[PDB]
């Protein structure tokens, strides 16, 4: 199971880890991807998860978009986890760098409540441009299921833990 996580709340855990390496080790039921509405996994967590699947995540995602159209910002879809997890929950947090409503971050985290346990990144953090301290706060105040957060950056991980209220 999940090892080396710091317990933040009853249901939220956090670790300074590469989510790809974490997924390959744990092979969780659900790994969350920091997706965009088009499921174009170019960079950040999405690009790293997709590269770990040898682009199988992108091929599956393009078929999903061809059939269903784009996701909504704040929405999600469940696809295969490929070699990383049983499932991948592709969740679209608002991208502040594309001028999207930061208020949609709570809606994005609500998708996690449909899964009893998840390995996840902080939504809208990194290249999505939101404040990761705010993302962690919304996560703890929205997600009720067991979420194991992987924070890639050590310095950000330390700042998140040391400032956690």
């Amino acid at each position: 199971s999940f090892s080396g996580y710091l317990k933040l709340t009853d249901n939220v855990y956090i670790k300074n880890a590469d989510i790809v390496e974490e997924a390959k080790k744990v092979k969780p039921t659900v790994v969350v991807n920091a997706a965009n509405v088009y499921l174009k996994h170019g960079g950040g967590v999405a690009g790293a998860l997709n590269k770990a699947t040898n682009n199988a995540m992108q091929v599956e995602s393009d078929d999903y978009i061809a059939t269903n159209g784009p996701l909504k910002v704040g929405g999600s879809c469940v696809l295969s986890g490929h070699n990383l997890a049983k499932h991948c929950l592709h969740v679209v947090g608002p991208n502040v760098n594309k001028g999207e409503d930061i208020q949609l971050l709570k809606s994005a985290y609500e998708n996690f409540n449909q899964h009893e346990v998840l390995l996840a990144p902080l939504l809208s953090a990194g290249i999505f441009g939101a404040d990761p301290i705010h993302s962690l706060r919304v996560c703890v105040d929205t997600v009720r299921t067991n979420v194991y957060l992987a924070v890639f950056d050590k310095n950000l991980y330390d700042k998140l833990v040391s400032s956690f209220l």
